[PDB]
């Protein structure tokens, strides 16, 4: 059921600092509605919470320091829609990939050093055009040049200049 379907990008960033700033530069330009956003550690998905609150984004925390509870809460609130950024340590888009979701943002490249196909799949494929962002430091260039061709379809390159 899940394809590559979907307009796949990557921005080139220094570090976090620039990483945000270029998802804003997305948000100040075009219309969002949902957006899953995943990150490969708690520290650096802690930080853009911090970071997009201080922005006006409402912005939910799917980490893994929550209870069962705290999961069924953010997962439920978010899919009915009382929340419009999900920033996630998750693999995986199961449960939350509602059809309300434009945006995803792989905020981290899913990478002992391969990258995870199946992960990237699964985050970003969908089971009527969506849309994908890779947020990546110079040397990560190779892993999604790999990622690239794993699946034939290619991911285009995106600055400070969001034209689409
Ligand atoms: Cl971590
Ligand atoms: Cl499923
Ligand atoms: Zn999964």
């Amino acid at each position: 059921l899940t394809l590559n379907n979907i307009r796949q990008y990557y921005v080139l960033c220094e570090h976090r600092k620039d990483k945000y700033q270029a998802l804003c530069n997305i948000y100040g330009s075009i219309t969002i509605g949902q957006a899953i956003i995943f990150c490969q550690t708690r520290r650096n998905a802690k930080w853009l919470t911090v970071e997009m609150i201080q922005d006006g984004h409402q912005v939910s925390l799917l980490s893994g320091e929550l209870t069962v509870e705290q999961r069924a809460s953010i997962i439920q609130r978010f899919r009915d829609g009382k929340e419009k950024v999900l920033i996630t340590t998750n693999v995986c888009a199961r449960g939350i990939d509602v059809k309300q979701v434009t945006i995803v943002v792989n905020f981290d490249l899913p990478v002992g050093e391969e990258p995870d196909y199946e992960t990237y799949l699964h985050r970003i494929g969908r089971t009527k055009k969506g849309l994908a962002f890779n947020m990546i430091e110079v040397d990560e260039l190779p892993s999604l040049m790999k990622i690239q061709d794993h699946f034939n379809s290619s991911i285009k390159q995106l600055n400070a200049e969001d034209m689409d």
